[PDB]
């Protein structure tokens, strides 16, 4: 009984679609719908995705509204479609998944996730809902979030933080950290070792451990000192180097959070998207200093100087390969006379 | 119950809406409706309206699909709004009216035409539709068509054609000829003495009458003799003086589909819609005679050869009106020695 | 004289319409009026309103620069027009009303508000514009604010606050509290003893009593225990509890802007307009806690503890309904043994 | 080396996409694409298809040129997608297939049909292509077309009529009548005996038998006499009874093409698709005879005659299952006393 | 006292912009314009340019209703912009040049054709306005039309039609055959001798000799013998060969319509714009013979002729220069044995 109408009315009455009875008048006005209230019209939605303004409208009234993984470790897992509910991916503004199952009838590739169409998927399964850890052991292909134990499977324990209505956060009320299992060609597969990013902001930056306290609280000398950091190059990769026309080194969000509370500068975001790595183009407004593609990563400051520190520093230049949010990173590493020189997200 | 997937599902099924029931997907991009048949879309409706695309889509399924009064007789008789049908204006791609009575949630003043808001509007009501003929009892304003008499009410024979899903037509299994009945402020108003047009094309234009047929068949000058028209103006009026670069007369319908036999030319509706007088810009292809207003009337060449000869002309420059269609059409008679020299549907 | 490029002439040269004669090339794309500037493109306008965006360009150009009623009072109070004013919605980017008296005539229903177009209709009717508590006096239906006192009138004092140029403020160098007359059917209404919403913001918080000021810096067990609270709670309404996954309470505004200076919230305005009650989806991202409708108010603390104190606390479920902004708002008030439970404005 | 500038040189120089080298300057302005010439943008595309603009204009530039089956055969046949072109339809401008294999990489879902997310896809294949005949024999599911013999594989002789370039044809110059296989998970299935729709327009009517050529000349009951189809109703079925309000039968294209040329009538095309029965909404303009939902189609009269004299006329009703196009087309057949009262292709 | 309402007000009023005085409510929705009449909106224009909705409007009712050069003569001639007036091309349905001088404040360059922007492009100039033949001897750059001669200017006589508000007519009521004058950096040049192309139409052919009215007539054998073109290829050149895949010739528009009133096909007017040498996608509708560039010409059957006859038959392939509308036309000559093989306007 589904109706632009009565997911309108849905929106309007319970924040969201709850399959509650009722229409409300619509009107779609180019990529707007509204809804008249009390002889006015109403915003309730803008289409900012690349599908038609209601179809996308119904997917964003339907989004899942629990804690959900990051859009970044669902990619990273390889997911290409979620059983019976939408992954809104609030930095995108749009669904995170192009096809649904049992969610739209304009999307709907089929209404079960158990329909030969979906067998070649990764379909992703939540253990949360009745039925879905049953639906992960008949699929061919598919990744699972649990809150416990699943019986005869091993976990792989993943990120303390889920998005939350895209609010990214390590729950306290709800829980956020989810065991995972993948299934590739029926076969459950064994989970990487791997680390995790932090997913934090520029301006709420919070410090995870007492060596993330100590570098927003210390000065770089002394910060680099106490944890025996000399010749890791942490003054350009962490620090940054705002002397020259380029921007040297800023790779870590801990050192653009440092950078952020004593001068402001510019990130462009030219490829925004949910990644591991993220690019920006930033402009430091106090320098002038500035990189047309700056590759962040947001790592617990210890994760990223266990890493550093488990490299060998003979080469010139060599690509190191870390585990990073179930995916491959590579990373750039430049030594000279046994010291680091750079080591960056290899870009491009 | 009314929605979008609803409205197209009839439009699918039923050719229009017809009240069914159902469901089929649909996709709004811009100012097209589609549906999905089959993995791809097709579309349904194209909105050339000024209303969100989903509302014009709403009134165009929900038109009248009865044989219906031309717009311009409804628009001549001062309808503001219809009773619980759409009068879809095929001229225009648009509903004939803004607002609707218990019709569409988006467009609707009320519900019924009995609501206190309806009061001051002439609302068109059709004798055909159970309980009509008494809506129009109470309304204080509104336009009645009936097949029949209504016993007490002081009728008005209409014109012979109505428009049956844009066509109009002269019905042969269908009335197409109403009684009308109008009402001002509660006071039932008597309908003047008309002359009505007769709604023909200028490509399958068709005789209705010996002098019709003798028009298109006789060479001018025996016409103008056969019919005792000498001194009339026809040559200019109704032939057309195709000699000089401004266009001269060529105001009648017929006079036109004359001319069209032996050479076309190119008829500029520069405002599209249905009225009692239409004006073109007219170029001859031929001569390359033309007119920027060239204003048109399709009167029987009997009804416009009895308009004429009913004229004094003894003035140089005189307005004469003449009810057409119910309205008051004014004419510019143009006298010289008894003689005419002009006669035209007044612009302005 | 009105035209575009007028109206474009006077944005540019008068910050707003202000009857100036002169153009300026305008050029219209999409949604947005633009302005030749040495030979570049400068934007004046984005249409984000139903309307046609050179319509809706001519009514924001038109606007009322004067302290006005916020729409919320005047939707209460059951206006539809203004007479020869444009009330700007800011919260909808959108005129308050569809049509208009004297202003545009593209939505002109009349040029007077004496026309009997606009008898059924609730004109305001604004004191400071002379003429019009004259027209306020002959008008059927219709509002009118006032600075002093009105011959014959008992007035309905207002709030503090008036909406300038979207900025809600209590007036210092103007005034913002008007005096307010209703009338219906050509009677003076007598308008009933209201509660006033503060119109406060949630960054910009400012506490308007000592119950406020104690609410802001006090820690919860002590302000219950100074103000005697017990029993009717408070640590859940307006407090909020964010222990469970579902957000508990958090209905008064000054509780949600004492939980915004420890730690930030998403707050989603999924029905953007002005209302007396306002509905958030919530989502703490703290604790992770959240609702889907959040019925918030903004009351002054003590006018809350006021209607709290004044209930009935031995019925299980029961519908309390107080007059805020002139209209009637229900409350559910759900109490145990003697003692509230909870207390919100009742949605849907 | 694919590129909008190269799509669209391809267009201005070669009339198509033909691989070619070289640049045009190109503008996008909604849904069109523009090209410089000599200072002045000349349209090269309007965007009619629900895919974004670019997408559209370059698979159009790479739609196939050589005869191709009618999109109604490859939709009976269960087609999904096309190998390495793109078969464009015309009735609808858009592509026939949602996504492309090698065509474009904005729709691409494989660069060949080879990969293992083709399999569950039922691919066009054509014969005229290299390699082509291969593929469809290595394709899980497929539709092949041929000009001559595939050892081993029997064949299902198509129409005579193939499309190219929009316009259905039977080949004189080309090849337009091919073979045609079907794979069903594997198997090569057996395609049925059937009937061939003749694709015929209502304007340009050619009778392609001596029964047709006999029909459009005789008068009805001479032509009913000649051919002994007394009791068989096609002066309802076929000829069409225009006597009441809803017009009675006209179910065959050559019926209404013989009324085309005594009266015009309105033709709404409400589903504007390729099919093998279509849906029209009808209005006789002669005698005001309608009916919302008329199904044609466009058999060989002969065909139709051995398709209705082969029933049995002694049941009240009764579905008639015929093979049309390769697809089953259900007939309802109403009988009274042993003879035909309607035979219709079946609705819903 | 130039507004969008008055622009309106002209075109409503006086079928085009004609400098009277007054407005109508204007509403511009996306690419149309409207005006209110009688309470409903009815399109005025639909913007097809690649220009601001409102700046296309203004200059489309500001174009150029006399007699005009057919655009693809201005355009062989250089022309960039027109003085004082906008010519619109009817074939684009946008102005035939970017900007303009003294017409619109959007597109204007400059008020007079006198200002140094307009020195180094070339200005057309109409001896029909008064001081624009003493505009043209200030101008730099430039072309002119008179209707009679220029003291000391030796002209150029242009071809006898010109176009007409669209309708391209060689005039009896007005002149449409001009003198043409043309200035390159303040020197008077030199008209080439040249042929004219007829600027017919597919569907409305009408011959303009003995020699045409016998091509349309006479079969081909017949037609060739006589008029002695034995070895002239016109069976492939003029008549078209349709026996194979590709179309063979039919280069010359008499011998596209003279196939025409046989058999149809389609024309795919790829580049739609005017021009002396068109190319079209056609398709062979009878025979299935298509070709993706058939480059056509419109010349005098007795031009064509001509230019073939006055060639050298020696070589196998030559490019023959013929003036053609003022600008060199290249053809591709190729012969054997001293007999023409083919002849045709020269593509890229
Ligand atoms: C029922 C019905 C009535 C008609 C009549 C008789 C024939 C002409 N018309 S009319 C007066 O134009 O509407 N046709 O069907
Ligand atoms: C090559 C080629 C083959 C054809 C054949 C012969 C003539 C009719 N056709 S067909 C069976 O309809 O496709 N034309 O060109
Ligand atoms: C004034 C005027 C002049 C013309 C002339 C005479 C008739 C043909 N033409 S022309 C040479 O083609 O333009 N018509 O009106
Ligand atoms: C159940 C449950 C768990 C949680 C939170 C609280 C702290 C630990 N976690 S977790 C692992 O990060 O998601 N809240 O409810
Ligand atoms: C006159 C006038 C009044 C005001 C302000 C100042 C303080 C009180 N008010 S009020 C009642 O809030 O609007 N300013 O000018």
């Amino acid at each position: 009984a589904m109706s632009l109408e009565n997911v309108a009315f849905n929106v309007v009455n319970k924040g969201h679609f709850d399959g509650q009875q009722g229409e409300v008048p619509v009107s779609i006005i180019n990529n707007t719908v509204y809804t008249k209230v009390d002889g006015v019209d109403v915003e309730l939605f803008e289409n900012k995705t690349t599908l038609p303004v209601n179809v996308a409208f119904e997917l964003w009234a339907k989004r899942n509204i629990k804690p959900v993984p990051e859009v970044k470790i669902l990619n990273n897992l390889g997911v290409d479609i979620a059983a019976n509910t939408v992954i809104w991916d609030y930095k995108r503004d749009a669904p995170a998944h192009i096809s649904t199952i049992g969610v739209c009838s304009m999307t709907d590739i089929a209404k079960k996730p158990t329909e030969t169409i979906c067998a070649p998927l990764t379909v992703f399964f939540d253990g949360r809902v009745d039925g879905q850890v049953d639906l992960f052991r008949n699929a061919r292909n598919g990744v699972l979030i649990t809150e416990g134990s699943v019986k005869g499977l091993q976990p792989s324990v993943g990120p303390k933080q889920a998005s939350l209505n895209g609010v990214t956060l390590i729950g306290e009320a709800v829980k956020t950290q989810f065991n995972y299992y993948k299934k590739v060609d029926g076969v459950v597969q064994q989970l990487p070792e791997t680390y995790f990013t932090q997913s934090r902001n520029l301006q709420e930056f919070k410090p995870r451990s007492q060596m993330e306290i100590d570098f927003l609280e210390l000065a770089m000398d002394e910060f680099i000192e106490r944890y025996k950091l000399e010749g890791y190059a942490f003054e350009h990769i962490v620090y940054g180097d705002f002397s020259h026309s380029q921007l040297g080194g800023l790779h870590l969000l801990i050192g653009l959070a440092k950078r952020f509370k004593e001068s402001p500068f510019e990130l462009e975001d030219f490829i925004p998207m949910d990644s591991t790595v993220k690019n920006y183009f930033i402009t430091d407004a106090q320098t002038g200093s500035s990189k047309c593609v700056c590759s962040v990563i947001d790592l617990l400051l210890d994760d990223f100087v266990e890493i550093i520190k488990s490299q060998d520093l003979s080469v010139v230049s060599k690509v190191v390969k870390v585990t990073i949010d179930y995916t491959e990173i590579s990373f750039m590493l430049w030594c000279k006379d046994g010291h680091v020189e750079t080591f960056y997200p290899k870009l491009q």
